[PDB]
RNA sequence: AAAAAAAAA
């Protein structure tokens, strides 16, 4: 028998139904939690044997969209879900970046979360239950764990936050926010607004939060009922004799060497007192480990470092907390896109180039809750020669498809719509050179891209990474973080957003709890910044070209009868396929007759116009027809006139003087007009040269 | 000028022509076996040196189809065969299953058999051919092999068994079995019937096999005439100190504790005795091997658990012999899938759900024996959080591929024709927790799923595997075999059919020796097991639903005039296009007047069937013929009332005198009946107003 | 800022144009060398200290394609 | 391959049909490709020469110009 | 012989 232990409450105007014990008894745990018929099967399983010498924690999030949950069978040739869509992805991000700060700082065991979709219902997005059962499966598991965390989705509707919106209602919705956090505080925030102000955006936090509270509640009661003991784990002892025998060496000797303005000649010091100090503690003692005199020296660096920019003292860059770093704004780079642009900030750099396409590129998206056609994509390359590392390239990791999806997130706010630019924009951003923040940085060369390649884009926008150095009540907000600096921040968040407003958030806040004060300053501050960028950016183009560049396919319309377009398709598309390759354009067909017409140069435009034309001109009283004979035999000579509708003029019908032979009645080359009196449906069309040939 | 050596042989109608000596020369041994014109060309390499500490047989059989055997460039974009796909996988895993148990004991060589397919007749199935060429490959290569196996795909016709039949004859068969067993002993089954008698079955297995002798003997022959020396190849001796110091010392403790029933306790006592016969081991001597150590004591517990079941204690599960585990049934698990089941047995369970989809979704794959479409597809995932450890998510393993075909070769006996049910049911089963015989609580679940959903299977069907464990004459045949237990079993079987037949018979047995009288006892055992599984079953679902679930789209079927849908319809597709883009249906036509309408929604249906109805209306007499006349002309009064009905009204008719405006007696709109006098050939009509009028 | 470094020369028919020290200054060099409005963009990358017990030469050439080149969005379904 | 074959331009709609009931029929008979043009001229596609031979002779049975000496199969269905 | 335009681209 089974004994599954159920508790559902109320959440906003659904119902969520947690349920655990009925399935996958074998895993460390497993619930299925079910909103509103929209039901997504958690399952925790970690290991209890630490991995002999482990270094990095590996939490991973596996999330599957089974395509029966809506109740289709695949489309996939294979009819089978395959590698996780970019969806599925981005939606295993967004589990895991909250759960990651909250297992206790020194875990190693391989924790693995495999949150799949049994059923999907269409106003509902499952993305939140998944969310809330993996906060709920981890919970219960045992696994040393601090938050039982809520997830929530917050949308502004007639300037009023409303909860958990519906797929309807979120298509009028402003803004669209997940904000997913502890009892304690927020833990992470993954924004897209339509250029709403900071307050606006902090209130939606802050209610989201307050909100999703019930959530937490109702998970701790599940847990105190049938949950399972909590592992017996503890942290490593704190070796305080041998940090203390490093420190006593290290401190100040390392603090002034941060204390010299140039970056490398502190690089090489700091590498030479590391090199100094392993040979020490290994030769005074082999047996102590690699890892823990690395684990002292980050320690050592990161206590120094945070120590000087709580201070005051100027950071490892040498700028103060407000400076951005200098930044050189580039368009027109590449010769042959349709529109391309080099935003160098720092060290962060970004090569962004926008292309457009016609209708028929646009990617047709088939996921769990509709079938969605996609008009603006962004894509975002993160190759290994930016960092400066080797590495084998390929598939786009994780990361790279949570930073698209990020810089997309921060320019559709101003994207225009599809009637005003009837185009499918295309955005790819490779990152030649990383430092920070470079999500951010190709926000802004997207918008210059965009600006540049002819789109007519609202306003320009910008995006600045943040960060944030708390202890105990003194805070210091950092602009434009380093990649270094992103080590010593608390919390990193990027705010992307015109003039006017915020177009995308992405808190990720790790460390106790921040006041709405604090996140209040950091937001105007991140304000400020990226005033100061959108002018610099302003300054090299600030408003969009005339028109798009010469290359971009231009589009000429053409209306044609509803069986011509028939004819046009032909057998499979054979007419189409021909008149694509003779002119080398791009011709799209409708049902109702209108003809779409994209070709780069006018000439190929009025090239396919006129050959397609010939096609499309039916015989008319009056007027003769160019046919050519192309075959000719010694009983008849018939003459092709084409359409798939051929008239044949019988060696019986040319003339009642016996035809003794056609070459010398009809000879190779022979342009005449022919009089066609009326078309028949027979198929057997008359044609005669006879009256054009009296005159 | 190299010389082949080749034997031809009478094998059925069929002939084969095994031949070798002539290409690929330097693998270890290569044989291109062809039978009737298919040809499939199989080489094996075996390294010589083991690598060091190697503790499993890597053995991997490859099987790669080359389109270009049946004379057909490749479908695929690439236009190059890419990875395996399901069906040559499948054979892969067909000739593995009779060549591992082969090797001796301690082998640990990597050995690899690369079976090309390079000629295939579409009659002569390719894969017996191939196990032949790998039979004949291995046996000549001279790699330390115990017999040459051969192999039969016995069929059912007319209740006589029919051998290696083509498939033209396996449409009409019953059952096809790949019955490949060396000389003595019969190897390994897999089977699919529509609900065959046991009796009927075992006969098959029999018949096979005394077929399939004349290919071992001539395999012999060729190995006599042109092989290779038999490698030097001695097993590792065993260790009489160390076997004499683990059992005196620990094996009577070991059987002390498998004598305890509970499942905890004996935990606790097998690793508390290990541990300390380890401790003292090491004690009296610490360069002896932990590793072998280990594997001695798993081999002492090994005979300690097949002593025990062999006397007839209970099992480690504390089951007898012929008793299931406990079992549990719910239906309508998920809330918004076309249907859905959790099948749960003792700690092995399966999440099936049935999901219809139009005939549009049907898998079509191309297969060297000609192109076929799959309107049922079963689909088995094995995720690791089942058995209870992390593990990679991601394509399917290749067990994964061998249990969704042997589980759609357990219900494909008894789902519908499609003249009584036409979708596309694919069914998905989730193991959720896996502890033995995982595939059979598939098919259980995958009958109860269908039987929800609605689909008219024609009986329930449910599989249990069986396990066989036999010394010297004694032998004691298990059910419902375990996990654990599947190291103690030497024939394991999985039965699979509903309580009138058989529908899957896949067994692999591993010693040799078992007489047919030992398997029709285990056949009968099994057919007890299932019918208890059935009866536990039939509580839960007793039929399969009236109505499919309301979210499944519905197919709805009608008949109508084959000659006029060239005059409803017209060329081009014009209408049917217009149809299918307003009501958002899908309508396919057949010669005969069969039309499918497929709509997710009923009403919509209802309003697609309306359109053709009155697009396809007959004359009706007595019904109103309404037209609606917005302009009049001298030639006629034009109306639309669609499918290109347009008469032309006579001026003679209207009135005697020569009318000066025809709005004076004629009104704009009004409605007139019209009276079809005749249908002539070239598809005039004429209206018919006065005589209308008044009838 | 920054600038390059840039020298153009007549090579055949088209001109070529050499270009550093504006893109990648990360990586251990790149150039990006256009041939009459068709440019490509190499970027070299070797570790500063030999892998340990090494034997072979681990050169890896890598040739990617971007389709926005030609100026058009690709076709793969995934685009 | 394509096998050609040239039949008189007028005698095609006896063997056609009615909407190309018989053409279709014959067609999925004999699994090809059946092409004829307004001048009678009929260009028979198959993927095999075994199917271009079961096309060319269910053509000959029907579709051949009538020939004299051809026998013909009469059956009466109802007295 | 009724019909845009390719995970297986
Ligand atoms: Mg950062
Ligand atoms: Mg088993």
């Amino acid at each position: 028998m089974l004994n599954p232990i159920v508790r559902k409450f109320q959440y906003g105007q659904h119902t969520v139904t947690l349920e655990t014990g009925m399935m996958a008894r074998q895993a460390t745990a497993a619930v299925m939690v079910s909103m509103d018929d929209t039901a997504v099967f958690v399952t925790v399983v970690g290991q209890k044997k630490a991995k002999p010498g482990q270094d990095f924690f590996p939490l991973t999030v596996n999330y599957q969209e089974r395509t029966y949950a809506a109740g289709r069978i695949p489309g996939s040739f294979f009819r089978r879900e395959g590698r996780p869509s970019e969806g599925e992805t981005l939606i295993a991000r967004l589990i895991d970046r909250p759960i990651r700060p909250l297992f206790p700082e020194g875990f190693v065991n391989e924790v693995q979360v495999i949150a799949t979709v049994v059923s999907v219902n269409p106003q509902v997005n499952p993305d939140i239950v998944a969310m809330i059962g993996a906060s709920a499966a981890l919970s219960l598991s045992g696994i040393p764990f601090n938050g039982p965390i809520g997830a929530a989705r917050v949308g502004y509707i007639n300037d009023q936050y409303v909860l958990n919106p519906t797929q309807d209602e979120l298509k009028e919705s402003k803004l669209d926010l997940v904000v997913a956090g502890t009892e304690a505080a927020v833990l992470m925030v993954e924004s897209e607004a339509q250029l709403l102000s900071e307050d606006q955006m902090l209130g939606a936090v802050v209610f989201g939060h307050e909100q999703q509270q019930v959530v937490i509640q109702n998970i701790n009661e599940l847990v105190k009922e049938a949950g399972k003991p909590r592992w017996d784990w503890q942290p490593e002892p704190v070796n305080e004799a041998l940090n203390a025998r490093v420190a006593a060496l290290a401190e100040a000797r390392l603090s002034d060497a941060y204390r010299i303005t140039d970056k490398q000649e502190r690089y090489a010091q700091v590498d030479v007192i590391k090199s100094e100090t392993i040979a020490t503690l290994l030769a005074e003692d082999e047996t102590l480990d690699e890892n823990e005199l690395g684990e002292i020296l980050h320690a050592i660096e990161k206590n120094v470092v945070r120590s000087r920019v709580l201070a005051g003292e100027p950071r490892i860059d040498g700028r103060e907390k407000d400076m951005i770093r200098g930044l050189d704004v580039r368009t027109g780079v590449l010769p042959r896109t349709h529109g391309s642009a080099l935003f160098t900030r720092g060290e962060t750099q970004a090569l962004v180039t926008a292309t457009l396409g016609t209708a028929r590129d646009a990617q047709v998206l088939d996921e769990l809750m509709g079938e969605r056609t996609d008009t603006f994509l962004f894509h975002y390359n993160f190759p290994p020669y930016s960092v400066g590392e080797t590495g084998m390239v390929g598939s786009p990791k994780r990361r790279e498809i949570g930073h698209g999806r990020l810089a997309k997130r921060g320019v559709l706010a101003v994207m225009p719509d599809m009637d005003k630019f009837p185009y499918t924009v295309r955005v790819v951003s490779e990152i030649t050179e990383s430092n920070g923040s470079s999500s951010m940085a190709s926000v802004c060369g997207a918008s210059l891209a965009l600006m540049d390649a002819g789109v007519p884009i609202k306003a320009a926008v910008a995006g600045i990474a943040m960060g944030l150095v708390k202890e105990g009540d003194n805070y210091v907000v950092l602009s434009d973080i380093l990649g270094d600096e992103d080590h010593l921040g608390d919390m990193d968040f990027k705010v992307a957003g015109s003039r006017d407003g915020i177009s995308a958030l992405q808190m990720d806040i790790k460390i106790e709890g921040i006041t709405k004060e604090i996140m209040q300053v950091a937001l105007n501050q991140a304000k400020g910044a990226r005033l100061h960028i959108l002018g610099v950016m302003e300054q090299a183009i600030n408003a969009p070209r005339g028109d798009i560049s010469e290359f971009a396919p231009r589009i000429h319309t053409i209306k044609i009868n509803p069986d011509k377009i028939k004819d046009v398709i032909g057998k499979g598309g054979s007419v189409i396929r021909a008149l694509t390759e003779e002119t080398g354009t791009t011709i799209e067909i409708e049902d109702d007759g209108t003809v779409k017409i994209a070709a780069t140069d006018g000439e190929k435009a009025k090239h396919a116009i006129r050959r397609i034309e010939e096609i499309t001109a039916e015989i008319e009283v009056g007027r003769v027809y160019t046919g050519k004979v192309t075959r000719i035999v010694d009983f008849g000579a018939f003459v092709a006139i084409g359409g798939g509708k051929e008239g044949l003029v019988h060696i019986s019908q040319i003339a009642d003087k016996r035809v003794e032979k056609v070459t010398d009645y009809l000879q190779m080359g022979q342009e005449v007009p022919v009089k066609v009196l009326e078309v028949d449906r027979q198929g057997r069309i008359r044609l005669s040269i006879k009256e054009a040939t009296e005159q």
